[PDB]
């Protein structure tokens, strides 16, 4: 009936074009995310709430206004960009050790794969050390946001972890 | 009058075309299920209420959400698949020994039988171990999901465990 | 319906695969244990709340915080691993003979049996002095903390010492 | 109205099998018992506890656990196993020594007489000893736990020292 | 009600095997007693309280310690060491002179009749020089802790000088 | 639910970058520690209030106010400075044998190992003369306080000795 | 429930060694004892409070300070040096000469056996004059403190002593 959630991720990754195209169902123009961006999407009979916010670096030190009272977590991850994935890891290492998330269902939108030089979920899911998470449930789709594709997938398996 | 059964198995087995079987009456197109199907179906002046959940490894770590209040289980076996035969071994011990499902009847569709190195309904109750079942009433039963056959002999043995 | 179990051996045993194979059903990639992992598994109506702990040789000496009100021991061995056999058994002689396990009942898991080299449970206990024992119950297992073989046969055993 | 029962014997007499054929009526698949089964069935008004529990030399000497509050005891001898009838009378002797059991009243389900090589009630009774008993009472009686031969009339027995 | 017992002989002879065969029930391995072990056993409604001492030539120095407030002595000889029953000789006709153990109840267990070369315990009566015991009661049994013959007859014995 | 740190160490080791890369995430430019910062981190359900001092010379002789109540200590130690590793060993000697500091855990921050010319701990664990602590227990880890690296392992080590 | 012990000998014999692997279970590096060590070690219910002190020649006319209300004595002896056994000698006849020793109980740990050239206890027990000893209980060990062998044993002993 409800659902709580937080898109993150790292700068350039995709999490308000993901969410504009939940909301809306066209690829929208952007610009960098100072703030936060909040909408309510409905499907399967359940309106997910979801809380884009700024992976620039100063924003990361924002987001722990949000964590409290969220039920999923959305981390969003370019694929292309195979020079950052390990500042990813770190941050996303680091957000899975705090206490106010410590019930939040994971879910990992590896974006970007319409590009020729991206890399499978897989190589995602050794890199990001995925199968080390024990005390949580968790799950890696691939997608496109520019084309809609895997990203009714991941609000589907969100559903699993309702109330 | 009423009675909650939850449809399990491994990945490819035909839950999904089996609830699509008994609800429309027709074999529809599938995709894989990430998160959960819910359908009512009457039969016998009762109403059966079927959750479909996923078999991929991912989404089996989320189906002890569904334990509670679960009246029936049906497990769904691919008979074709001789190599993972150990694998649903497995799942099904690990799944008797929860004390959630403690009164839970036991149902088994052992599917995929038109297909010619389809395996008996007996190798199965010997390679599944079902004779060691003793707290619990238990019953296997052969199909054929895109045929109806053997669909509407297992709704027939759970209404034996009503109320 | 409570116990408390504490899990230990040398480094490299299986320890933690076995506490979350226990516990979740599937095996996790894993680091080394520099802290402790607690957690609780149900089984015939049975709550065991199991302490894994590091095997390093500096974690050793901190074993002795967690001696106390512990009603089960569990004693990992890598049975591939023929070389630090005679470790375990300082190890294991002289947790024997702490005060604070005066009652603990004890249980030997030989873990790794998949690996071809493994060793048998017979010439481990032969290895171990498990005959030696005689304040004190004992068992060992043969096992496969990654396909739960002798997992759930060894919480039965501890069963026995309820209360 | 009530009682209680200690079903005991070495490995692969039948202790198993003969409570899961006066519990269910049906002949299952059976494992080695590490730990115990517990079962209550009724009869003649009368609500027998049954504890099962394991003969395997490890678990012999945890059988101790549950001497207390004990009102009879059934031990299963098979017949067929004419090379370690001495065993069992060395544990028989020793239990009837034990000061916890001083007043349960003894049955004897000398079991597997549907083989060929059976020995009879009274070679058994020659060869366990059970003349020399006097300060309990006791009875052995010929069985066939697959197809129920002798079993409830055990449990008729057992009334006559009800209370 | 109760008893006090000090278990003594050689080295080798089965004192340690002797009191943990009546205290558990089974044939522990073993280790030179360097120390003392001490065990209460019950039995008759009689909870004999035995130490069990050392017999290498550094030990028996120290028997002294225990001689005070015993009640009952039970002197273990090898049957099959027939070279060394001119020094059991000797320890024993020292310790029926000493004055703490002027009224202590004398057993002997002639152990090891299991073997070939065993000596009778007749002859055994007649090499320690029993019949010339005036001062004390006296009894020899022949027993063999690994089967537990003999065993359980001299507790009994022992039960005839109670209090 | 509650532990008292203290971090120390001489200048320019890497104490306050350790703390507020603890609490806040990332790596913020430092100026030299005249007075102290004190800050509380959460971890694993436990709430560290680390104190942060300074290193200089004019410092290090009012570290004494702050002994008191201290339940863990971390002393890091720079792996580049090589000509300095005599004077940390001289104010960590000291220090020991302080009797405030009489139960205190001990954790070494060797630091600075993302640089080419780090030394080894193996190499800072001989030299601090670690082995020869004896009334208390140690630990050394490997970090890199910019990355993160070793940081989470530390608290994760103090742990093991709460309450 | 309690015991007061000293541990004495030459210089490099193993004393420290000794009372930090009993203490703590792991191999110390060590330093000079210039002044005295102390520590409770608990065993067989038994809180054995053990005195480390100086073999130094300046320090072997202090141990005096320690002879009164000790109840064993410990003198370990290395068996490498087969230079100092007269020296050692020496000693041991001055201080068991020494009327506040007068009914301690004598305890020799033999150490270094692991070492290619070391000496039997036998061939020390006739270089040390063991067997002239009247007026005392004594018995001699053989150890390695690096593996913590005949460690136990020893601990084991003075227990005949208690009281
Ligand atoms: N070619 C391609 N571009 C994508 C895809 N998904 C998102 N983008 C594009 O990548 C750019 C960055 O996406 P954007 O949503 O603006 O970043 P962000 O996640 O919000 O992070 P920020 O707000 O801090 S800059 C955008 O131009 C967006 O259109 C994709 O699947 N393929
Ligand atoms: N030939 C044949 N195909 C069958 C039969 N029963 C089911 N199937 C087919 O096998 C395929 C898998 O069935 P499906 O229901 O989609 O898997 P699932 O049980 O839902 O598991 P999943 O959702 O995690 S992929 C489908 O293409 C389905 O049509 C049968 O009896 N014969
Ligand atoms: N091939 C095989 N590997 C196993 C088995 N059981 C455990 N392991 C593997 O051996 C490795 C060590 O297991 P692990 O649980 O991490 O050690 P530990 O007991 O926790 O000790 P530590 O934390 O101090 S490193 C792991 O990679 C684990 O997956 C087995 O039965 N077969
Ligand atoms: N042929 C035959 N088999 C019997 C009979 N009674 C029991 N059994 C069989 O003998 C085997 C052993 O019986 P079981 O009940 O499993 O041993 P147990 O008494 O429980 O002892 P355990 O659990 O320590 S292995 C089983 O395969 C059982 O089916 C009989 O009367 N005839
Ligand atoms: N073959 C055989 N061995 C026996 C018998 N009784 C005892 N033993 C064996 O003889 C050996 C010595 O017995 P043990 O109890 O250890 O000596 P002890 O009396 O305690 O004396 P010690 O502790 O100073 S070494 C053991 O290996 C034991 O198992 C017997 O009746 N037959
Ligand atoms: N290259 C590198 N620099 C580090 C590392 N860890 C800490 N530092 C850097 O070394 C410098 C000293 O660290 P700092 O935390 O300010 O010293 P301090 O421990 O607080 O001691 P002080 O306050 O008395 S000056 C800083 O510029 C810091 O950024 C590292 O792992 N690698
Ligand atoms: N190779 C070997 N070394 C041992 C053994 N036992 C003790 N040592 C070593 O011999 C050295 C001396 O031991 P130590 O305990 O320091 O002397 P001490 O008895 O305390 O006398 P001191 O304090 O007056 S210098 C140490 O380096 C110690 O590690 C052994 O069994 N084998
Ligand atoms: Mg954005
Ligand atoms: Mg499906
Ligand atoms: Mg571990
Ligand atoms: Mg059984
Ligand atoms: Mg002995
Ligand atoms: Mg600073
Ligand atoms: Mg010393």
């Amino acid at each position: 009936k409800e659902m709580r959630i937080l898109m993150v991720g790292l700068d350039g990754a995709g999490k308000t074009t993901v969410l504009y195209k939940l909301k809306l169902g066209e690829v929208i123009t952007t610009i960098p995310t100072i703030g936060f961006n909040v909408e309510t999407v409905q499907y399967k009979n359940i309106s997910f709430t979801v809380w884009d916010v700024g992976g620039q670096d100063r924003i990361r030190s924002l987001w722990r206004h949000y964590y409290r009272n969220t039920e999923g977590v959305i981390f969003v991850v370019d694929s292309n960009d195979r020079s950052r994935i390990g500042e990813a890891r770190e941050v996303m290492q680091r957000m899975l050790n705090e206490d106010e998330l410590r019930n939040a269902a994971w879910l990992v939108f590896a974006n970007k794969q319409d590009l020729p030089e991206a890399m499978s979920a897989a190589e995602i899911t050794e890199k990001l050390g995925l199968h080390s998470i024990r005390n949580r449930p968790w799950f890696i789709q691939a997608t496109c946001a520019t084309s809609g594709e895997g990203l009714y997938e991941g609000l589907e398996w969100l559903s699993n972890s309702l109330k």
